[PDB]
């Protein structure tokens, strides 16, 4: 139909607009702290603790197979990338300090994603 492929041109420009926050919030952790998924082999503990493990290449592959519907699926996997890291990790360390400045920084981004997302629909 007429109808499914205008529903398929907004989630094209929704993957447009997400893969542009993405790149914003990936420049916020220089250290690449957050870019590839906690190794198993070298954290074989790892899913003991963390039950839903999250990173930005694993978003990254979501994001290109059009597999997030709306702007808080998004965010909710940003926020467990974040969570994660603040709970495994303890307060004194480089990777929970990394973690504390990406939400820090990545609020203000987020904050007009969502409003370019009401605004253009």
């Amino acid at each position: 139909s007429m109808e499914q492929v205008a529903m398929e041109l907004r989630l094209t420009e929704l993957t447009r607009l997400l893969r542009s926050v993405l790149d914003q919030l990936q420049d916020k952790d220089p250290a690449r702290i957050f870019a590839q998924p906690v190794s198993l082999k070298e954290v074989p503990d790892y899913l003991d603790h963390i039950k839903h493990p999250m990173d930005f290449a694993t978003m990254r592959k979501r994001l290109e197979a059009q597999g997030y519907k709306n702007l808080h699926e998004f965010e909710e996997d940003f926020d467990l990338i974040i969570d994660n890291c603040m709970k495994y990790n303890a307060r004194d360390t480089v990777f929970y300090r990394a973690a504390v400045r990406l939400r820090d920084q990545g609020g203000v981004v987020l904050r007009q994603a969502r409003r370019e997302v009401d605004s253009i629909g």
